[PDB]
């Protein structure tokens, strides 16, 4: 029913193409990929915002798996590959803050979490609209980069919260102000001693029940915090403000997606075009 254009790239989850349907006309990125995916799957059409890739289709048959979603024409790492010289300036990285901040404060409100958020996932428009792309494909279900990983779950901690989405959301703030990732980890180790190293060794103090965690040994180095000027110059007092809100230890202190849009770093958010080149 759908005729092939490009490989758009591949996930976890399997592997996605750029796609026209052959009666509608429509051009949409097609992913292809046990009774209980297929409930939750079919929740994901449900869950539908404009910050949210929409999930045109579930098309189970011959028994498989194809996800129809809207296609967008451009992904964030590409955006900021391509911004590289320059960066991305300061009103349109607020303005996509803003907006991934709306899509994940609606699927929080609805307790839908991503768990994978990732600059690859973020996709964008000629329009201005950044959206978040795969959202729920892991609860549903090339080395997995690890770089947004949040600490309780590098941790062990078997019952993640929405909470996950924000660090790792942070972790990408930080990633498109200094144009080089926060925390760029190539094993669990040693991602969970970058993020040690940049925001001090969590203890008992700032993150209680800490050293309960499954996969936390006594045996850790200790080293100490530095400060979000070192860490994301040339960001201004509120938009370090709302980082180190977003980048808490403690999941439980960690900032709302929906107390994130009231931050006064938003104060003055517009929503500018980006220069696109497809
Ligand atoms: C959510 C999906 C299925 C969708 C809609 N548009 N789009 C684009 N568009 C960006 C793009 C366009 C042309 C060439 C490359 C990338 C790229 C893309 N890449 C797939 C990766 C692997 C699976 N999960 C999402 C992403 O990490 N997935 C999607």
């Amino acid at each position: 029913n759908f005729q092939k254009v490009e490989k758009i790239g591949e996930g976890t989850y399997g592997v996605v193409y750029k796609a026209r349907n052959k009666l509608t006309g429509e051009v949409v990125a097609l992913k292809k990929i046990p009774s209980t995916a297929i409930r939750e799957i079919s929740l994901l059409k449900e869950l539908n915002h404009p910050n949210i890739v929409k999930l045109l289709d579930v098309i189970h048959t011959e028994n498989k798996l194809y996800l129809v979603f809207e296609f967008l024409h451009q992904d964030l790492k590409k955006f900021m590959d391509a911004s590289a010289l320059t960066g991305i300036p300061l009103p349109l990285i607020k303005s996509y803050l803003f907006q991934l901040l709306q899509g994940l404060a609606f699927c929080h409100s609805h307790r839908v979490l991503h768990r994978d958020l990732k600059p690859q996932n973020l996709l964008i428009n000629t329009e201005g609209a950044i959206k978040l792309a795969d959202f729920g494909l892991a609860r549903a279900f090339e080395v997995v980069t690890l770089w947004y990983r949040a600490p309780e779950i590098l941790l062990g901690c078997k019952y993640y919260s929405t909470a996950v989405d924000i660090w790792s959301l942070g972790c990408i703030f930080a990633e498109m102000v200094t144009r080089r990732a926060l925390f760029p980890g190539d094993s669990e180790i040693d991602q969970l001693f970058r993020i040690f190293r940049t925001l001090g060794t969590p203890d008992e103090v700032v993150w209680p029940g800490v050293t309960s965690m499954p996969d936390y040994k006594p045996s850790f180095p200790k080293w100490a915090r530095q400060d979000f000027s070192k860490v994301v110059p040339p960001l201004d007092e509120d938009g370090r403000s709302l980082l180190s809100q977003m980048l808490h230890y403690d999941p439980n202190k960690r900032i709302s997606a929906k107390a994130a849009l009231a931050h006064p770093f938003f104060q003055d958010v517009t929503k500018p075009v980006p220069h696109l080149r497809l």
